[PDB]
């Protein structure tokens, strides 16, 4: 669909059984959920942002679910106040930019 | 212009006599800008991300020249790793996200 910024571009995923609300973002090259319960395997990872960095976990080859399409990629799962999605996954649904 | 997202979303800008490269950010709220010289008032404002809160430098009715589209809003300065150009400003040059 078309979405304009006037609001937060927030749509919703389904993720690891769970529906969640997350953010649409072009300025995160990442994926990071909130902490949540998933299944498996993960490793330690620290990724930076403005104010500093955290330490969350990563999962690789999870399936999401954004807005009704479907995709596989590594998700970090840590302390973010927001669901981010990333540009890792953002480029499988087939999102743009345009102005 | 169409931009796809396998690369980083980055444009260039001119603001205050000056040309700078910055990230289209859809996640992003305000528009945060790097150390930078900039003429006048000045206020203090304090703003989140993901490792915690920056202190930046709030200027009002600063006109800024992103690839070529005039628009003129708040811009942040301060200790951010990279210049980000967020809602604020996104909307102004009739920015939007498809997929
Ligand atoms: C998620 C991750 C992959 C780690 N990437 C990033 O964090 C990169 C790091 C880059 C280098 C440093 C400068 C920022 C850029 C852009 N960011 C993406 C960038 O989109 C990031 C995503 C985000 C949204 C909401 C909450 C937290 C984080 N947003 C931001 O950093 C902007 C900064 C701002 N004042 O506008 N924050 C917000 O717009 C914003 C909104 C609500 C909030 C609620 C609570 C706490 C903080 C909140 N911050």
């Amino acid at each position: 669909p078309q979405v304009t910024l006037w609001q937060r571009p927030l749509v919703t995923i389904k993720i690891g059984g769970q529906l969640k609300e997350a953010l649409l973002d072009t300025g995160a090259d990442d994926t990071v959920l909130e902490e949540m319960s998933l299944p498996g395997r993960w490793k330690p990872k620290m990724i930076g942002g403005i104010g500093g960095f955290i330490k969350v976990r990563q999962y690789d080859q999870i399936l999401i679910e954004i807005c009704g399409h479907k995709a596989i990629g590594t998700v970090l799962v840590g302390p973010t106040p927001v669901n981010i999605i990333g540009r890792n996954l953002l480029t499988q649904i087939g999102c743009t930019l345009n102005f």
